[PDB]
């Protein structure tokens, strides 16, 4: 066993060179502190914390942090809330569970990638970049930048131009990078069906390892599934789903070959796990939308998992920051440590100088 | 934890595998799986020629790794797909609990610890009275204190075996669980008339209620029709094919058999399916195995066993075997399985 | 036409079993049947014990009647299923030959007559080169006046096989038809990823692309990313689950095998169902009875047969077998599946 | 056997009208096929033309052995783009059926065992309960019925509220007792919370099953609804142009009994195959009227169920078209050894009413 | 309200078609003609005046859902072929919006959601047999006539075949034109799927009707994933229900339904509404005189269709105030109602009984 004493939430807000957080510590009887910090809430952040602490913080305190099943399902019922957006509850629930996975890991001395499965304990990790107006430098200084800093790639941001006109974007990409490098394009649901498989054929010679939510919100799923069917490029998508359900709909459409389902958007790694049970049922591999210092773990444990992401410093201070023990990228790839739980040494002098209230 | 020796025991005496994966600490992974007669051997050849060979040297701390290159051996298309899922649930099973003793964890709380105590019921009601009439068989289950019994039909008319339901309720009681199970006898329309005929006498569920080559949506139709909930999944090979039964609607419980399919690790990907369906998880026989899974799961319903006459290893090997209370099976904390094997009877059969 | 007796031959040259269902008239029903080597003494057994007793006494003619009381024999729940399924087919093909007999009909007319001459492909491209080089291997088949092959792949990576398939192409020209199988062997990426190399090498379709557990949407993704047609079914154990692949969009064409899953009335079942889908028909090996049931359809195929060097019983237990002519078989008028068996042959049991 | 002639004879006949088309195909050989399809009489000129003018083409000096190959170049005729579908599917029928006859003969079958051969026997229902009671009031008319020797009944609804038609089914059931099978027929009339309405109200009166429930547009789905929010067996086909139609009805969950008919949905090769997809499903098998072939093809199969008729005031030409009609006995009809069809045709009236 | 007084009807061949007449007791006379049933025709006109009129006479004719509803009867006789029913209610429905568009003073482009009042048009031409002169030739006219494409019909013969008249159809028009392929139903499978992989080049606007009738949802969804073209379908539907169903399938990225056909334009705009929630655009089997407002009105709406004047004198000849094409594009006034101006010296002629 491993009871739970109290649950302390810090949160954060710093300056790009603004991105929130907010770190969760669950102290426990044998002295083992499960700490992690989770999402990118800021409008809302004080309302998630409010949430961890009068709703989830009673279903915790001297409950044995090891029944995750029992405390997630009584933790879950901060999703019923019929007045509020549900993503509060979620990420709420989610900033707890991933807490209470550290102190698991730490009290059996397990690294979270192994406890999860332990398929293998290194990945490739691509960058989050490519945005419009090229805030990050021109498409060549961006690609070389991430090539430089070790990336095994880039998340190619799309969805905002004609189909000619990001289908150039992308190749000055591929120009710009070469052939050893991994590619893939995001459309933040951008496109009508048409122009997206439009696009999609038109880069059918890039070798871009998937096309991510490509199409408008309202029928994704469908739409989605005719851009996979009638494009080229395989297709991601998971991350906008509130839950494990969700991504089920997804994968029994046809919608798509990968599943990027955000842990840290929907209550946690049980969840996250439970919908990776579910792509392998449906031979769909599993992606994770950002949140490196959790997705490294979750995605290495599994035997479907593919690639883990950041962004550039300029883009998020957090991943190059709160941890001071991050593995160097070698050939593209991160490998994970034996350290039990998480495994991060978090930089209090950082979290102190940007902590709120 | 490197495994270093895959140790199988076979035995009859009702047949069974004891198998053991020893580990370069102290560890030894144990447990005993399936109910393979006739083939055995056949099992028993794969567990050490092309399973042993994937594990020797390895931690058999990366699961997911084991599992996944152990898969292969289910590919064989010249041969019953069941052998090759047979012999990796037994090696599977035996991992975990190597896993549970390193870790000093027990099976049903490190899978979930959803909770550590369930009900049992047991398998009978079979047709020709080889435990004497309804009416004592029902006692005799209600003296063992078991929680209830799953009631064998599926071989009479629906107004027949809707008559033996019937005095398994008077003879029985309320608090007493009552799931029957027609092993996919039925015809849709028969399926539905005795389910409708029943509906008085509160069963828990109707298990794979019609023939097998439709039974997806026949099933389904016996659900909506009907007036019981339905249960299948034994029958499946994998999580995609009780995925499909998910999907298709035709159930409300799912009882995938672990020892038949890939073992836990398989298992454990079905109930997470059930959950975002949600659907029931059960578990085709194999207490020594279910119980844990079971328990471990928020959405985990009744264990089940033989009665002693039917079924000597659950009741003879295992000299640790919890009290039944009130109907209700409550797991120790001891690691892995937390199994003692009666040795004495090893050595007699084998 | 009252069934009278029922024999059995087990045999081993490959192994089948030579079924024989005598009638109060002369007539003789019979035809081999499947492949099982390891299953045949217990597949005998179950014909003998549990199908005879529904067919000794019964009339030959009425087998629908026949066919669901011997059905019964799928429902053990304790036993490989595939053992009461091919028990049944062998009833069921030695009957239909006997009731062609007793109606005077061949049995490709008097299950349809579309047409009677299809092409003809032979199974190969094993991994190892049994049969010699690729480029050797098409040719014996060009010399032996096969329509095609269907060659295996699904073992090594997509730019591997896909090598292998080239060299096939080119060993043996246009007008050759090439089919691949790769027997469950890879994962949907891979499988697209081969089937979008060979898109120019004209392939009449794929074969069981993918791995078993979640094949009918992961081989319709195939089907759909790839750029060749996707066959499949001689994996399933009835009509429903071919049903099941077509209601997916798994298939363009069912290639179920009728000695493995009921005989003919299950097989023209299937096809039924798949005139329905606009999807054709195909057969898993078995051309003793293959040829007559794809050529009485109207979305019938090819009929596939093995290299003599590896199929015996085709080439020397029919003593009639028609010559292939332009890669095409033409079947006779001969009434029944038509066969003359060599006896002399048969001792080898 | 080779086609020498394709001759068909229309004819209409009065009621207390009702028209069909005799369909005769001569072989080389000393057989002819014939019998007698559909009830279209607006259309029936233009379905004799079809025959004659698009499917005789296809036919004459072939041989009718090659069934599958003569019914896939005839398909052809259900194309036609500008015109009712139903028209060349009809006429399509008329001549399989008529072929199929000539087969059995040829083959000296029954068509019952050449089919199949399950069984050569099955119940006999009469279609009726029409409002307005033309055939006398519900308990004389259900008398009527079992004077005759019919098994049951096809029991008219869909015309009047939940409670009206349950108190009309009720009254059926009163005046025939228990040993009598009454199937409802709403001919896609009502809404589905009002079908729903009137399964429940009905689910103690042991009712066979509910024929088309509710409105076309979305019968699949909606008559699904009502099979599973109600208490009876739901049962649609007739309506269907293909095997394919059925298979959708089956994929979507909506029956418990196909009743294709093969009549107006090219004839018994079409019929037979949606059979077949039957099996795969469960589903069992029944047919809209047409009983000089529905026996047949219903007997053949495993999963076959009732034959339906109408009352000889409703149908002259079932009562008097066929001379060697076998005698219901115990509501059941039992099929003959004689081959084809086995129908000794009634010439002389025939020739009293031929148009 | 807007009292109906009288139902009329002036069935004509010169090609074949209805003028139906909606009076009420305003100053207001709706009007429009629709169909172009020619055996069919004077059966249809005697359901509009024997189970229409009836429900229709002495009623608010702004209650268009009420008159739908009650309407919608006619398509209930099993014993028709329910096309006949489903004509009689879309020319009365047609000539009730087309009254209502007066009364409101609003064109019905506008009316029915006003996306846009322009939209291109093409004409369904590359008959076989080259009843209107060579393909280029045909193509160069089509051209001349400022029309913006054609809708080639294939389906009669083989994949090469038709997609050589294909090449020569792109060959003699260039890339600035229009052009949409229609099968009519004519091909199996996977000779639609070779036909669409042979054009994958032409840039061709869709596929219609590629496949046989028996199985069209299945097999031209697989024609839509396993070619390279777009497909469309919907005019051979019965329903909003039936369209809802090839949307569902997957079977389409257009849907081409009837309103002439189906009911009119209130069962035409709920299968739009229905093609929005899935991503499906909106196009009409000819009937410009109905379709140019129907499409325009929805933001999905894509091109409206004519026949060459020499094979369709209506469009051509019984509308006097016919917009001209301008760029291969057809604008419409803000005319109320349909905002048609009929020929009736046209009308006088042919009209028959
Ligand atoms: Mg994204
Ligand atoms: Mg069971
Ligand atoms: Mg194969
Ligand atoms: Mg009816
Ligand atoms: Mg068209």
């Amino acid at each position: 066993g491993l009871t739970i004493t109290r649950i302390e939430t810090i949160p954060m807000v710093a300056p790009l060179a603004h991105r929130a957080t907010i770190v969760t510590r669950v102290h426990t009887d044998a002295g083992i502190i499960g700490e992690a910090y989770t999402g990118d809430e800021h409008e809302t952040m004080f309302d998630i914390d409010r949430i961890i602490h009068e709703e989830l913080a009673p279903t915790l305190i001297g409950q044995d942090a090891m029944a995750i099943e029992r405390l997630w399902d009584s933790g879950y019922k901060v999703t019923f809330d019929i007045l509020r957006d549900r993503r509060l509850g979620l990420v709420a629930l989610a900033a707890v569970n991933t807490a209470i996975w550290d102190a698991v890991g730490k009290a059996l001395k397990m690294p979270l990638w192994k406890l999860w499965g332990g398929y293998r304990n290194e990945l490739p990790m691509i960058a989050i970049g490519g945005y419009y107006g090229e805030p990050l430098g021109s498409i060549a200084d961006e690609m070389h930048n991430y090539q430089e800093l070790g990336l095994a790639g880039v998340k190619f941001k799309v969805g905002g131009l004609s189909a000619a006109e990001d289908a150039a974007r992308i190749t000055a990409a591929r120009e710009a990078a070469g052939d050893d490098f991994i590619i893939c394009i995001d459309a933040n649901q951008g496109y009508k069906p048409a122009v997206a498989v439009d696009l999609s054929r038109r880069i059918a010679d890039l070798n871009i390892r998937w096309f991510e939510e490509p199409v408008e919100w309202h029928n994704d799923k469908r739409s989605m599934r005719d851009v996979r069917y009638q494009g080229s490029v395989p297709v991601c998508a998971g991350q906008t789903e509130f839950s494990a359900s969700g991504c089920r709909d997804l994968m029994e459409t046809g919608a798509i070959d990968v599943c990027n389902f955000d842990s840290s958007w929907s209550g946690g790694p049980t969840a996250w796990l439970r919908t990776a049970a579910i792509a392998t049922s449906y031979d769909v591999q599993m992606g994770h939308h950002e949140e490196p210092q959790v997705s490294t773990h979750l995605l290495a444990s599994q035997p479907h998992g593919t690639i883990a992401e950041c962004f550039h410093p300029d883009r998020d201070p957090f991943w190059w920051n709160m941890i001071t023990n991050r593995p160097k990228l070698n050939n593209g790839t991160l490998t994970l440590s034996d350290r039990p739980g998480l495994g991060w040494d978090l930089n209090w002098d950082y979290i102190d100088q940007y902590r709120v209230s």
